[PDB]
């Protein structure tokens, strides 16, 4: 009889309906997780009419499938979401696709499905909000205290990406996140006894989190709303909420692995609503009183943010540099003129490898910009990744740090960094934050990768060792594939600058992102200053570093090898061949630049020749013929394995000569002309 | 005074002498792990003149940078690898390259370094050999009775990958399976305290591993050899040995990560000698007391190998028929023709997604090739990878299974799945083992699938849902960069059948593979059988499906999109335009076909168009120009999704015409030329 027990009601038909309409999707933990929702979004603070908010609890369904839920809630509380688009899930071009999308749906703060990722998504969020109040936050000015809420299932507990993430949030103390495991028992292949036996609730423990159990949370509301607030007692540890639920919850299949994925059946919708109240004739029912109960709490919570914007006035009146500092992060702008702060060099300086490089640009823009902070996965000395001056984000009580530091000692975990990388820009404010490993292992980030782009974070990935030229550690830490696999990617700009003003250009591409995520792939080996390389020109993606009118053939090259094709230049100089040569730092943002500008660069009537110590795919949209390497490198001495693979100035110079030969007597056009 | 004092002070300095020969390598971990190896090395069953007899313990470095340690064992044991090989370390073509691979070091039993790795693959060597005793242990014939020895550091807990394979063995009850922590509290950014401060032995109690601790690993082999012992009687747990060491004992720099990962100081390498009785003014020192004493265990160890070949020529006279079959796999040979147990389709059969194929194809093979076993990642009921009829991988103990069964249920852990499949394929006895999950989330596995291709395993991904024809899931669950990343990675077979007779042909490739991982791409949404298709020709991975003598096009397409361009064929033909097709089911398998065959599908004088749902990358090899899918994808129903994009007969066909209008008049050679 209560409006709390008809909204729960009201969710859980929503989210079935809604599946039954798209002949798709999945009701099981739609059903059983319609209390807790009901419970978690009536102590949220949000603004459905601001969904930018700062100071705005997050949401994070990390088991994305059960997204009918999400949906449900968003369109009850008046977010941009009514029921006409419900009524077009999983259609093409809705507003509510079969997985939660941050670009697509209002309300959702990060795209997630694949599992694991939400619940690292949220220990970013919760990172991103801690270090902002440890930013901002004055006596008598709690700018930021905003929790971070996460709703996840077995599968996400299964995913090895959220261990090392709730390893990291509990070393972390994140007393700031709130996380709820569906404990359902079931899986897609059926009962979690056949693959998942172990202690969740001990290994929670063994990382430093809270616990609260909730045994009946199929009904008992009020034990769940409890859980949150001894939650937020507990300010030095993350907690885990057990939700002990019955998928399905009401479905006469409830409690089966079948009610997970597929539609119910005609008949027991009908029973589902008749037996909670509802008429099983209507779809879509959504009772005013429930809507009137939901449109009380938005009102208290515009009135939250009503007084938050008085706060942040008076805090600008008070604290006019940090005020200003923070309105403008929260426009979404960057310092004026902070790229003044990029180092430029000329070719009288030294030779330096790219890592390097890249550490002296941090040691210069951290200063700059206050929204830049990032970190490594254990591998600091080697990325250089961390600017002197600056300290660790770490929880004050340890000792080695503070939650206002700005470099994140993520260990040895890839994947999770890559998650929370992307829950640190998701958070907003402007976060332009990095992540540093060897290229290589990027490759084990790949699922939180790929999200980056579909999501549209600028997160910066700092890629360090990228080729054979690392040397000794070998072929099991030399990428081949890498390059190709990201460059594939839609939306991931791969930045392999050559020298000290691209590597400048590529931090100033990857800061200035709002949309775009970055990764730099950086050299362990020392590369000479370019004659004729700028931060301007390198801006666009690609450009003529040697311009040559009278051109045999234009050697077009990244990174290391652009300094390889310059002295096969000079090799071919001697063989009667005038060669020019295009350095392509971006694939991506030369790709973006107008057809002029780009045919300005790989014109034709001239063969081009690619040169990449890896993969050749991806690169006959730029060149006429190809030198790559496509098989897997060696352990030796860096400048021994060119010479074996013939990454030298004369093995460049006879496939240049090899090339012209190729195309003698032949009209040649342009790699970019296509015939659509 | 002790001979085994003795050979812990010459491991110790033969790794010391091998990271200063090449000025570059891990002394930390081998001198931490000397002990604890030497000790492990001498309970180890093994033949270094029999790599791959059977019954061998098992040992995997998955600490795998401390390979060092591992070189110099080898050495001492008179495995194929001498002082002089050592000596090369990390040297360009020497067998003692910077981490270990398999294919390039005597007794190395997997290729470690990119952490986390190993301690996978010791599970699923385990699982096999698990798996194996059941299977063909009889009363008085222990066949197979052996041991996995794992070492394992900091950094290999704090990988997630090592956190679903431990979850996973634990439920398994693995008993056969004992891994060895280097608890030495350093990590390459320093102290664990920065961002590893878990409790790791709860975290493993709560997977239901048992622990043994020994606090002072340094020095007391006797206490690390007492933990084998009581590891060896708890045969239904996993054991986690704790070693307690400090990080290059002995070192001036001992427990700093300075000696993590960077050569000695000379002087300190001459006080670690003069101080253990060792000649500083001597290199790769190998005392005659130490081989001795080594060569008495290998003398044990071979009679006992001895012994194990007449109990196994025994069983062969008493079970003539599990004998032949066990005799038969360990000489590396699938059953006499097993591949007539292929399906075959003709165009008369109905359309059938390839996924629903593949599960045919398995329900007819696994019943004539006992070395298949593999499992999915709980995606069992929608994969299709188990055949009727078979028994879970399970403890008997549970209920679940046993283990002699076939089916694994991995849970959603597709990187350990992947990991777990190159030790069951390193295990040997000809297991051919396959992993069912999403094209998508093979991604989640790609830090262990590129090592499937470096290790050249025959490992079998049964990859679904491929692609936009998933539909409404929407653009988190569809690929785009998947197979470009997997064909761009050296020595991967990546089958995409079109439809019964190439699913097929995919099988029969993956099944015979030796040395080559095989991902098969595999549709949810149905497909017709082919006119022109068939095992024999798809053998070849790409061949001539419709042959067009006097064709004005080729359009050369995979999978789902070969009937699509067979209606944009038709549709061509009434536009007075005449088109070939070829299908290119393994770009892999077709690349290795000889240079006239490969001609004879893509030849010269005709234009060449791509046709494939996915990303464009790599297919400028077989093609001159390429229509695919570079964007991300959409949630909706799959054919809306097609149309929207213009995969349809129509939009091939408009852009097979553009293509014929774009090489009017002009001279076309084979994609397949090259320069060089
Ligand atoms: C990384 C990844 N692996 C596999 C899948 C496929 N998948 C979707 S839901 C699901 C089962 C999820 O189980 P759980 O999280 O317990 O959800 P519940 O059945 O309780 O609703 C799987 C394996 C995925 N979406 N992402
Ligand atoms: C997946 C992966 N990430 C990062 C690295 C780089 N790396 C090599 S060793 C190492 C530190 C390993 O620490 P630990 O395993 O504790 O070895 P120890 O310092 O004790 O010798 C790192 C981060 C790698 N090899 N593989
Ligand atoms: O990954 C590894 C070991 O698996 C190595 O790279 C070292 O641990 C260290 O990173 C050496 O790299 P450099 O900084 O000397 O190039
Ligand atoms: O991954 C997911 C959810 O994240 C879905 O794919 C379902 O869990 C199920 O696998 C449906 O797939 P179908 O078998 O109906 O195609
Ligand atoms: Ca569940
Ligand atoms: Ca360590």
């Amino acid at each position: 009889s209560s409006v709390d027990q008809k909204a729960i009601s009201t969710i859980r038909l929503l989210a079935v309906d809604a599946v039954a309409a798209a002949n798709s999707g999945h009701p099981g933990a739609p059903l059983g997780l319609a209390p807790a929702a009901h419970a978690v979004f009536k102590k949220m603070r949000f603004n459905p009419k601001d969904t930018k908010w700062i100071n705005r609890d997050r949401f994070v369904l990390s088991n994305g499938h059960a997204c009918a839920l999400l949906y449900s809630m968003l369109v009850l509380y008046g977010y941009d979401l009514t029921v006409e688009d419900l009524k077009k899930f999983r259609q093409l071009g809705s507003k509510t696709p079969g997985h939660p999308e941050n670009t697509d749906v209002p309300g959702a703060e990060v795209t997630t499905g694949p599992l694991g990722q939400g619940i690292c998504n949220g220990v970013g969020i919760a990172l991103a909000q801690a270090q902002f109040a440890a930013t901002y936050n004055k006596p008598d000015f709690p700018i930021s205290d905003s929790y971070t809420y996460v709703f996840l299932g077995d599968g996400c507990l299964m995913e090895g990406v959220s261990s090392e993430a709730s390893s990291l949030a509990g070393h972390l103390q994140l007393g700031n996140l709130i996380a709820f495991w569906d404990d359902n028992k079931i899986s897609i292949d059926g009962s979690t006894e056949v693959a998942f036996t172990e202690d969740v609730i001990a290994r929670y423990k063994s990382y430093g989190w809270h616990i609260v159990e909730v045994s009946d949370a199929d009904t008992d509301i009020t034990a769940i709303a409890a859980a949150i607030d001894e939650a937020k007692k507990v300010t030095n540890k993350p907690t885990l909420v057990r939700l002990t639920t019955t998928i399905g919850f009401g479905s006469l299949a409830q409690g089966t692995h079948g009610v997970h994925g597929a539609p119910l059946k005609a008949d027991d919708i009908k029973q589902l609503k008749t037996k909670w109240g509802f008429n099983p004739e209507e779809s879509f029912a959504v009772p005013a009183e429930v809507t009137a109960s939901y449109n009380e709490h938005v009102a208290e919570n515009q009135k939250i943010q009503q007084q938050w914007n008085e706060l942040f006035a008076a805090y600008k009146q008070k604290y006019p540099e940090l005020g200003a500092e923070l309105q403008r992060r929260l426009d979404g702008k960057l310092p004026e003129n902070w790229d003044k702060a990029l180092p430029v060099y000329t070719p009288a300086d030294a030779a330096v490898a790219t890592l390097k490089l890249s550490e002296i640009v941090l040691s210069k823009i951290i200063p700059e910009v206050p929204e830049i902070i990032g970190g490594s996965a254990d591998l600091t000395p080697s990325n250089l990744t961390k600017a002197k001056g600056t300290v660790d984000f770490q929880p004050a009580a340890t000792g080695l740090g503070d939650y206002s530091g700005r470099y994140i000692r993520y260990g040895v975990r890839e994947h999770a960094m890559g998650a929370i990388m992307n829950g640190i820009a998701a958070f907003g404010a402007n976060y332009k934050n990095y992540g540093g490993t060897f290229l290589n292992f990027v490759s084990y980030a790949a699922g939180a990768v790929r999200l980056s782009a579909l999501s549209e974070f600028p997160i910066t990935w700092v890629a360090t060792h990228d080729s054979i030229g690392l040397g000794e550690d070998g072929p099991t830490h030399q990428p081949i594939e890498t390059l190709a696999h990201f460059r594939a990617t839609p939306n991931i700009s791969v930045w392999r600058p050559a020298d000290g003003n691209e590597t400048s250009a590529a931090y100033k591409s990857a800061i200035e992102s709002t949309h775009t995520p970055h990764i730099l792939a950086l050299t362990r080996q020392n590369l000479p200053q370019l004659e004729g390389s700028s931060i301007e020109k390198a801006s666009k993606g690609g450009y003529t570093l040697v311009q040559q009118d009278k051109a045999d053939i234009i050697i077009v090259a990244t990174g290391s090898e652009v300094s390889l094709a310059v002295d096969a230049l000079k090799v071919l100089e001697g063989q009667g061949i005038k060669a020019g040569v295009v350095s392509l730092p971006d694939q991506l943002t030369f790709d973006k630049q107008s057809e002029e500008y780009k045919l300005s660069v790989l014109p034709d009537g001239v063969p081009i020749l690619s040169v990449e110590v890896m993969s050749t795919f991806g690169w006959s949209k730029y060149s006429h013929q190809q030198f790559g390497l496509n098989r897997f490198g060696a352990s030796g001495k860096a400048p021994e394995i060119f010479k074996l693979f013939e990454f030298t100035p004369e093995g460049v110079a006879e496939r240049a000569a090899k090339t012209v030969a190729f195309y003698k007597g032949k009209d040649v056009v342009s790699p970019l002309r296509s015939a659509f």
